[PDB]
């Protein structure tokens, strides 16, 4: 169903979570593991979407770190209770990114695609387009 | 007109005030194209006028970035 690049970027978000302390997975988990790493060679950081796209990597960098610092501390026992409907829906609309695209696996990029097509930054201290063809056409050329 | 040079870069300046949603084209975005890259082959910013001028190039980017993070946004259609 998915690449080792999906599931790694998926997990992370898990885990990342689960390292942070935080609940119910949120979109921003998803972007945490997006920005999980300061390789350039990764994607959903610096050689991003993003930063060859519309905006800024540092922007939605502070979105998400903002938000990680914003989402308060658990008990570690719940640190990653569920994906919820909202991740279900992101790993989903990955998949409906599939058939679009004819992909036979959920490539990292569906991910990137329907992580931002559904997220929005959360507060007035960052503000960004979810610039579908800019992130479009950056995945399409990488890989 | 411009040269190729000059032209990659203004288009880049024109692709940036697009990107940043921002509703004109103005020398934030200008400066922010003659920032270019890293490579050391960008006459507007590492081997350039201002470096070898005795200036810090990386003084000057940073304040095009803080620059371009406030000016004022539009959902961009409205950009340029």
């Amino acid at each position: 169903q998915f690449t080792e690049r999906a599931l790694t970027i998926l997990t992370l978000a898990q885990k990342l979570a689960s390292d942070h302390q935080h609940p119910q997975l949120q979109p921003i988990h998803i972007l945490a593991a997006f920005i999980e790493t300061p390789e350039d060679g990764s994607v959903p950081y610096l050689q991003n979407l993003i930063e060859k796209g519309r905006y800024d990597y540092d922007l939605f960098k502070k979105v998400v770190n903002r938000n990680l610092v914003r989402i308060p501390q658990q008990q570690p026992a719940p640190a990653e209770i569920t994906p919820s409907y909202a991740l279900g829906k992101v790993l989903q609309d990955a998949a409906k990114i599939q058939k679009q695209q004819k992909d036979s696996f959920i490539a990292q990029d569906h991910i990137l695609f329907a992580l931002f097509n559904d997220s929005s930054i959360q507060q007035i201290f960052k503000e960004a387009q979810v610039d579908i063809e800019a992130i479009k056409q950056q995945a399409l050329e990488l890989r």
